[PDB]
């Protein structure tokens, strides 16, 4: 039918999670005069008939659309393994956001070019207060940019150097990525790296989870296949450690693991795990069974020995294999203070004092070295395709 | 400047039917992007294979949707040119009758000419004159080009010199409306550079209105920029004054019933027009002299004692009723359109043969 056509044509231009939206359309354009744009390539004459059209208005496009010179960069917050976080101030409208920058070439030299789109999607259409929040989302010939949410009471291994953490509080910090793992787990999601430095506290000291990266779709039974290992040498659990071509089948119960690994540095100061040689990390992992020791001095209670030990087993035997309302029920978040249905309305332990909209006493000062950059190409290449899509404002 | 002004122009441009960044424009180079890389060959590339599999599917959804050559039902094959033919077509779904133009996107890249149907897109879609046939949709395929436009049941002019005796009366009043259909093309900044009875069709009621533009060419600066009808200034920038020495060409053919260069051999044309100078009413020929004037402006051409008449007006001359009206039976009727007969390699690397087209695709209203 002509008038259903059209109906759903006009549907797929307009459409946030659409492939084909109207700011993803422009990608495709502007990573073609990018990958185009070259003189060995230019001598074809449909690449130079092409170029010599559309590189005018390409230029006219680009300074309209979003750009990293239109914001004010305060400070680097954070670092990561292809980018860095920036604390900035949009020079026009002068709001306040926490932008990350990704690396084009460090993406397509480690063959890591796919990440960001669960990360990208989580973040934008999440629409719960467990998860930073994604403004804006837009590109260059060398990085790609997430202007979103900023959290002012900084990371929560900033948290337990700057303060020796009680159990009172190492309950509500516990229950809040409890709380925020199901949300993902709602949205059909694994996390596959629950750590502290993922871990974000905004203005009233509420966790909310960051790192989407790792993320993976949970398909009809609740698990996933990976012939890979993600996560952190430390946090990472057993079978997703040993996940290989074959053997790497598991669920969400991996996430649940890395809670317990999370609660023993919160309460004894170190991971469980702990090794000074990477190695020894992965050979204590596997020998859980008699890896796991306690400190001779305890501040702990027994409750909170059992929901580490609970959470330290095989994924057979491990607490919330079935339901999150298994873990909830544990006799460790049995308080006075707080309840499930209403923990993020009360006081959280530390609230963090904030003089301006540019605070930053909670992220600990960074250096602002050199990178590398994409040779010129003899012949077609686009390294500028596997980005295209990934511009999004609503 | 300003965030929220940007926004605004930007917006603008994805809307605007005359931007070369237009929402239709936009989806041509995915479209384009994915035929020119979808091959074995390219396919081994990581970063090809991933944007294949990745808009591969939904772009085939698209294709579906957009407007197709299977919308249309062929009635008859009209016309025919170098590249491509023009059919009598309806489409399947509205049983609107319009005139299709198919261009060969295989002729137009062996041949290197893939830039002339710019200047007929822009004229046709965005003229907004009766004197330039209408152009309604333009879209495209692997294979071709095509423009759905305004159908002309009236015919060319060359059938109706061969099928009528024309009066001087006659000449008098298609003379007359050339000279406002050219003033129009100007108007927009165009050069027709080819003006001949072929490219002149007739309407329903019998009124004149320009069609083939691939010969047109967009003003440089001020105002400067296909045989017997050639100007000698064109042989060898020349300006507008070109076209008017093809409305005395046609004057004098419309009178005489030949061309005024005419020779059995093409070499000896090219001869005769640079040679114009030694090679049935007096104001007739005053006219057809004057021609072989119009260089400061088209009041000089409408002021002239050959125009003078006591049936019609220069304001109102469209709204005047035509020497011949067509009869037309039904909504498909041929009559004034004389007979015709009905009736690319795997790249081992990047060639972007669909690049040249990328923005042709438009949608009027
Ligand atoms: C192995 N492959 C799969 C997954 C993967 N993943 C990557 N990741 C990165 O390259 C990266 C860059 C900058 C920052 C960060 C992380 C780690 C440090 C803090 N951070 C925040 O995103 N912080 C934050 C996030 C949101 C708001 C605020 C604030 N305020 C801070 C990560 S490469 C990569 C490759
Ligand atoms: C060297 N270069 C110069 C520019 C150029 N140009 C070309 N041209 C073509 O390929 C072509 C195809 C079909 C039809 C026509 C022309 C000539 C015959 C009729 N016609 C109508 O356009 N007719 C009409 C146009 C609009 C409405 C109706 C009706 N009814 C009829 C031309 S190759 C070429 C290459």
């Amino acid at each position: 039918s002509f008038e259903t056509r059209f109906e759903k044509m006009d549907n797929l231009l307009r459409d946030p999670k659409s492939e084909v939206n109207s700011d993803c359309l422009l990608d495709g354009l502007d990573a073609l005069v990018y990958d185009l744009d070259f003189p060995a390539l230019r001598k074809n004459k449909n690449i130079d008939n092409f170029l010599s059209r559309y590189k005018d208005t390409i230029n006219k496009i680009r300074d309209l659309r979003m750009k990293a010179e239109d914001y004010e960069v305060v400070k680097v917050i954070g670092r990561g393994a292809f980018g860095e976080v920036q604390l900035v101030r949009h020079k026009s409208t002068r709001k306040v956001y926490a932008m990350k920058l990704l690396s084009k070439f460090e993406m397509i030299k480690r063959s890591d070019s796919a990440f960001f789109w669960e990360e990208r999607d989580i973040m934008a259409f999440a629409n719960s207060p467990w998860v930073v929040q994604l403004f804006y989302a837009f590109q260059d010939d060398r990085y790609l940019y997430m202007v979103m949410e900023y959290m002012p009471g900084g990371d929560l291994v900033n948290l337990m150097s700057n303060y020796d953490v009680p159990e009172k509080w190492a309950r509500f910090y516990t229950a809040e990525v409890v709380l925020a793992l199901d949300a993902i787990h709602s949205m059909g999601f694994i996390h596959r790296d629950v750590k502290p430095d993922n871990m974000l506290l905004d203005k009233s000291g509420h966790l909310k989870l960051a790192d989407f990266g790792t993320c993976m779709k949970m398909n009809k039974e609740g698990m996933v296949r990976c012939d890979t290992a993600v996560g952190t040498p430390d946090y990472i659990s057993p079978e997703v450690l040993k996940s290989q071509g074959g053997d790497g089948y598991y669920g969400r119960e991996c996430d649940w693991w890395s809670v317990g690994v999370f609660l023993y540095e919160m309460l004894v100061g170190d991971t469980p795990f702990y090794a000074d040689s990477l190695v020894g990390t992965y050979s204590k992992i596997m020998n859980h069974k008699n890896s796991l020791t306690f400190p001779d001095d305890n501040d702990i209670s027994k409750e909170a020995k059992n929901l580490i030990c609970a959470f330290l087993t095989d994924r057979e035997v491990r607490l919330g294999r079935n339901g999150v309302e298994e873990i909830k029920r544990h006799l460790f978040f049995k308080n006075d203070q707080w309840a499930w249905e209403t923990l993020r309305d009360t006081v959280a332990p530390v609230v963090p004092d904030l003089s301006s909209d540019i605070d930053t006493s909670n992220f600990d000062d960074l250096e602002e070295g050199e990178e590398e950059t994409f040779p010129i190409p003899k012949a077609f290449v686009g390294n500028q395709l596997p980005f295209v899509g990934f511009t999004y404002y609503s």
